[PDB]
């Protein structure tokens, strides 16, 4: 955990309270993290 997520990726909660990432480009909203 060293460099932060690719530029775009936004740290979002949802209204259950699972803090997803938006990425703004596509808008790909998963909960996973584009990482390992």
């Amino acid at each position: 955990g060293s460099p932060p997520l690719p530029p775009g990726w936004e740290e979002k909660v949802d209204n259950l309270g699972r803090t997803y990432y938006v990425n703004h480009n596509n808008r790909s909203t998963q909960w996973h993290r584009p990482s390992l």
